[PDB]
Formats: C-alpha cells, sequence, structure tokens
C-alpha cells in the first residue's frame, strides 16, 4: 500500500475495568459495544500527556480555543462552520439530552425517536418520566424508510414536545440527507417541538457523503434546533467526556447551559479541554486513515457475509462503524441468537431488541478493530450460524 | 518527601488563576496550590498509556479502596456494597433532590453554609430552610429545638447536612452527628451528609460519616465522599455516595445514571484508588502544612489585624475569619481588597447565615502565598484608617 502514518494494527490492552474487554472468557471476541481497539490520534495523546504536567487539576473554564476548535472542525470536515457563541461545552451527548429532557419538557410529555433508535434514548426519556413515542422507521426491500405523514402526525400532537432525531441514525448507520435534515428541522420548528440532532456519528460518514448538522437549517427552523457532537466516537474517546451542543437560540443556549450545570455535566474534567482541541485541530490526518480502514474492514465483511452467510442480510449502510445485520431468516430471537453465539463461539455482538423496532430481528456488529478481528468475528458468525442449521 | 513550596503552572483556562491581573493572589476558591501527590500522578500517567478510552465500568476495587480509605482515615468502614461511584458530590446532591424531593419541598441547611447548596436546592425549585448556626462568643452551635422543629414540618423533606461544616471548618462530634442522623430518622427525612472535606480534620479528631449510625437510623442516610478536596482533584470528577439503604442506594444510583453523573471518565477510577491506596503519606504531610499556614495566619492577624479573629476550626484548608469588628460588610471589603492589594479571598455572604460579618481564605498554597496574602490584608485595613 502507501504506509499509513498511524497504527490500526495493534489492539490497545486496556485495565481490567473495561466494559469492552473486561470478564470476558478465553479467547471472547467483543465486537458490542461501541469503541474501538485502535489506539488514539498521537496528537491527542500528546496534548493529554501536556496537561498532566500541571500536576494539578482544580477548577477549568471552558475556553474560547475550545469553541473556536469545535466550529473550525465542522467548517473543513462538514462546510458548515457554527458560530462560535453558538457551543456549549457539555460533558456527554446522552447527558446533556437528558439535562434537555428536564429543561424543555414536563413530565408526562412525549419525545418522539424513530425506532429502531438508540437504545440509550429511552432510558433518558422514560427514566426522567418523559414518555417514548416512536414513528417507526419502516422496513422494507431492506432498507429502512420514513413515515412522513406519521411523523409529523406525532410531531403536531401537543403533549409531543421534542424529538431526539439520531443524525446519522445509529443502530442502522445512515446519514441522512439535507433535504430530510431539514425537513425534519421545519417540522419540528412548524409544530414548537425542539429538535435535539445528536450528530455523535457524524465525522463518521465511510462514504463522501456528508452530513448536515442542524443547525445549518434556515432561520425559521433553526431557532429549535440543538446538534450535539463529540469527539468520543469520532476519536475512540467514550471515556474522555467531552461534548459540545451547538444551540443557535440564544435563550434556548443559555438554559441548556443552565441546565448542564445544575446536573453536574457543565464543567470539564481536567482532560476534557485539551484532548478534544486537539482532536478538533489536528485528528483530520487521523480520521482520514481510519476511515481508510474502516472501509477496509466493511468491505471486507459485507463480501464475506454476501458470499458465506447468505442466511443473514448486511444492511446498506454509510454511516458508523457499526453494521446492522437482519438475522431474521435464522427464525430466532436476536436476544437468544447472540446468547448462543456467544456460548459457541465466544463472538460477543449486540442483539438489537434493545433498539426497540423490529430489532429483534438484527444484531449490531462493531467493526471498528484491526482487520484481525474483523477476520476472527466473521468467521465465527458462519460458525455459529452452521452450528444451527445443523 | 513531598513539594509543598512551589505552585503548580496551570494551563490558562483555569478558574482560579486564568485571567488574572498581575500579581493578583487568589485565595478565594477551594482548590490548592500545590502538586498532587506523585502516587496519584503515577497512576493517571499508566492509565493515559492505554491510548485508547473507551467505556469503563466501575471495579470493586474502587469499593475497597473507598472502604479500606473510611478506615484508615476515620476509623470507619462502610460496607462495599453501600458505595455508589458518582462523578461529584454537588451534582450527586442534584440529582437526589430532584429524585427524593418534589418541587416547592423545603431542605433544611445548617447556615452559613457552602452556597453551592442553595444553588442545587434553590435552581432545582426547592425551598431552602435553615437552623441557623447559633454564632455566640467565636464558635457555632446547634439550636436543637429549632433543628427539629424544621425538621418535624411535613413539607421539609430532606437535611444536607455539611460534615465537615464549609464554610465554619467545623467536623462535628460524633454525638452531634449521630443527634442530627436521629432526629432526620424521627421525622422521615433524608440526611444528605456532603462528607467532601472529612479527610481535611486537623486535629486529632476523626469525623463520624453518616453512614456509621446505627440502624435506627442509618436508613435514614447519605454520605457522599470524593478525592477532590482532599488531593486537589476538583477536575477528576470521582466521587463515590455511601447508602446503605439498598431501596434508596438503587434509586440514588439510577438517578446518577440519569443525570450523567455515574460513569467514570478515563482517569477517575484509577487516580481516586491511587488516592485511597496510596495518598496517605501525602496527606500526612499536606495536614502539617497546613497546620503551619493556620498557625500563621491566626498568629499574624492577632498581632497585626487584632480588629478580625480566625475561628477556631478543626477542619478542612478554608480559614473563616470573624471581620465584624472592622464594620464593613464582607463583600464591600473583599471588593476593597482586590482593588487595593490585588488579594482575592472570597466574601462570606454567598454563605448567608451570618457571612457578611466573615471572609473565607484558602489556605492550601505555600507559606509564601499566606505571608503575602496576610501581608496583603493588613495593608488593607491599614489603607481603610486613612
Ligand atoms: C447515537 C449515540 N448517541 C450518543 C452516544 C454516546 O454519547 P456520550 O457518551 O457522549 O453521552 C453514542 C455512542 O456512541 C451514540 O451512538
Ligand atoms: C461542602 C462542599 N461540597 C462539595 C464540594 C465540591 O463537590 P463536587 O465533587 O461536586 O465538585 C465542595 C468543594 O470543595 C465543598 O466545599
Ligand atoms: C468562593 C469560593 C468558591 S469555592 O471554593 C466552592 C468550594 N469548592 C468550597 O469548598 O466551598
Amino acid at each position: 500500500m502507501a504506509e499509513k502514518q498511524y497504527d490500526f494494527t495493534h489492539v490497545p490492552k486496556r485495565q481490567g475495568n473495561s466494559i469492552k474487554w473486561g470478564g470476558l472468557k478465553e479467547k471472547e471476541l467483543p465486537m458490542w459495544i461501541a469503541e474501538m481497539d485502535f489506539r488514539i490520534a498521537p496528537e491527542i495523546m500528546t496534548s493529554m500527556e501536556e496537561k498532566l504536567k500541571v500536576a494539578a487539576f482544580g477548577y477549568e473554564s471552558v475556553p474560547a480555543e475550545y469553541y473556536k476548535a469545535v466550529a473550525d472542525w465542522e467548517e473543513i470536515e462538514h462546510r458548515a462552520r457554527p458560530k462560535e457563541d453558538w457551543c456549549v461545552f457539555a460533558s456527554g451527548v446522552v447527558p446533556a439530552i437528558s439535562a434537555m429532557v428536564r429543561q424543555f419538557t414536563s413530565p408526562g410529555d412525549q419525545i418522539l425517536v424513530q425506532e429502531p433508535v438508540y437504545n440509550m434514548f429511552y432510558s433518558v426519556i422514560e427514566g426522567n418520566g418523559r414518555r417514548v413515542i416512536s414513528s417507526d422507521l419502516i422496513y422494507e426491500n431492506s432498507k429502512y424508510s420514513v413515515n412522513w405523514a406519521d411523523l409529523e402526525e406525532k410531531l403536531a400532537t401537543p403533549s409531543v414536545r421534542m424529538m431526539v432525531f439520531c443524525n446519522p441514525h445509529n443502530p442502522i448507520g445512515y446519514a441522512w440527507s439535507e433535504e430530510e435534515v431539514k425537513r425534519i428541522a421545519e417540522l419540528c420548528a412548524k409544530h414548537q417541538v425542539l429538535l435535539i440532532s445528536d450528530e455523535i456519528h457524524g465525522d463518521l460518514v465511510l462514504t463522501d457523503e456528508d452530513i448536515t448538522p442542524a443547525f445549518t437549517v434556515d432561520w425559521d427552523a433553526k431557532n429549535w434546533v440543538v446538534s450535539l457532537i463529540s469527539p468520543s466516537k469520532t476519536f475512540n474517546l467514550a471515556a474522555l467526556h467531552a461534548a459540545c451542543a451547538i444551540i443557535p437560540n440564544p435563550d434556548l443556549r443559555a438554559r441548556a447551559e443552565e441546565s448542564f450545570f445544575l446536573a453536574g455535566i457543565g464543567e470539564p474534567n481536567l482532560l476534557a479541554i485539551p484532548a478534544a482541541i486537539a482532536a478538533y485541530e489536528e485528528g483530520h490526518n487521523w480520521l482520514r486513515e481510519l476511515k481508510q480502514v474502516l472501509r477496509d474492514n466493511f468491505a471486507y465483511a459485507r463480501e464475506f457475509l454476501a458470499k458465506e452467510v447468505p442466511e443473514v442480510k448486511v444492511l446498506d449502510s454509510n454511516a458508523s462503524y457499526l453494521a446492522w445485520v437482519d438475522i431474521s431468516a435464522l427464525g430466532m430471537n436476536a436476544e437468544d441468537f447472540c446468547k448462543y453465539l456467544r456460548e459457541k463461539t465466544g463472538l460477543i455482538i449486540s442483539a438489537g431488541n434493545g433498539y426497540r423496532g423490529n430489532g429483534h430481528e438484527f444484531v449490531r456488529i462493531n467493526l471498528a478493530c484491526p482487520k484481525e478481528l474483523v477476520i476472527d468475528g466473521m468467521q465465527r458468525l458462519k460458525q455459529g450460524v452452521l452450528n444451527l442449521n445443523n
């Protein structure tokens, strides 16, 4: 090849309290939870080791440099520069959603999602005492589509007060077109519904199709949107706890910031600021190479399952390092299949059940690991399927 | 064995030191101007070498380190099962305010007390009620009749207890903590005992954690701890709730997850474990520097600014200074001090109670900074008399 500047071959050796790699049995292969088995960009590491040299970790403000980095990143990577004053630090995307659920809806209000969607959406809606309402994505011809009439009918319902929009959508791995994003933002604005656009997979569109950040919608609807971003999925920094809400409406923004502070997610920890700035200032080259690795892993995985496991169907996706795999032909509830698969092969993938929708027919597989592990997992999956047919 | 002489060089986004004018001396916000313990630094450096920061569990090595630390430092040992990770003490209070009380309910504090108690009570739409600490003869005391009368009020549903008490720097006696816990249990009031200053008792005394009170009251208590104040790790975001009642504990744990404060960041677990397993020697050295600084502060002011009084305190690195004899509202005295001398201390007003007669001074800094701050304090008063 042309030499890659960075290391996508060696799996980082985690400490014992890793969710992905802790308490596994011998030879078990975790490909479920969405973190990478790649080392992070050395540019980010350098900024973290630099910060540690302070050797005292008192209270931190959010510097202008943080929002500048966020804005520069969105401009360069997605050709949509937010205003830096739109940006508000939050310690995490899901905690920010949870705080905005409490701040911008009332107990008993309904909050719209499009099932199947990220399981943590349900937890922060239901656990906060709001009610999930879904305009289900319709599954036909191996693709999901939106029932736009049903979506609007639910948005227009008085008790439906917020839409948590997954953009790109996890677990189906779909980066919405500009038209779809602006249509949903316009729908929300029309019906006075707050659009929370979870854009945490936005840097991981594995094609050149870009995302459309919600904050780029025109100024009728722009006052009704919040874009949520983080370096965590892009750069393998789940535990960094750095995120950013982009809220063009200044009063909404100040209220969300107040809700972040009140909840305890408004203040950066000791690494969040320098590590996120380094990621958004200097992570471009590493991300470029990562997407080349991911496209290689996906090309292999999709080709393998096409030729070798016709019992399953990998859905066409263009975003995320996660594959959404239809296992319906196995006649087995995804939760039962994933248990069986783990017991027989050691491969641990995500049952689709927790994403609701039709997720009980699907598994989600994380391909953000060295190709050796992709090959291992794909072969284990075939071994699991073959063991059923016998 | 450790460096308590040289102030760490912060990056620019520091709350205590960022954006100061030339030669300004901040002694207000409670973070130290000391290097952290090298044993903690070692664990952070090695964790960064993982070079990938995915999701982390709370290992029960964390709970074991917490239990061991409480036993060594306070002679009190919680059951590991009682322990729930939280990223911060104040956010845990805020979550428990939302989980365990209703909007409009009253939540009892003992003024003057930590300003952030008011922020999380009132910010969540609960109402602060205070049984004010009685201030007589330079000492604060509890009006036990008043306290119980308010705790017995039906709409008073929670007590946020500062143990040791910031800003006065008082580690309650065993009898005091038990009596408060008994009163809370008697009136079905949840006792949230903020013990974040619990490792900073400077006398030969020990705090009494709320979780040590006996089972006729232990079901009504929550102890909150963190290495933050002890080890100068405000930005680590590691803390722990100790909740003996398992029903409360399950509900508190869920409220932390929903708030976004239930999950450790990439350094919280190894750094806190290192602090609790290996920080005893550094803390022992810290306390002697703190006692030396308090002694200097008390002696200097007794000789030089006799119209002010450093309260006898047994806990924390925060001096609570009665300035009432200056005849000046504390907030105006602090603004005047900053403008005239560059010394930035904490006005007492924000702690409510009788806080307008007090300032709070952070002595967790090298002796040379204390000497400077005291000198500026005297100079400000001298200039007022001129
Ligand atoms: C759609 C979506 N939102 C949010 C998150 C995580 O957000 P955070 O950990 O910053 O709260 C993930 C995880 O990768 C995700 O897939
Ligand atoms: C009484 C008290 N509680 C809590 C805190 C800080 O809590 P948190 O861990 O939320 O920053 C402080 C600050 O040092 C404090 O003095
Ligand atoms: C004005 C001072 C802000 S502050 O120090 C809150 C603090 N951490 C404490 O211990 O009270």
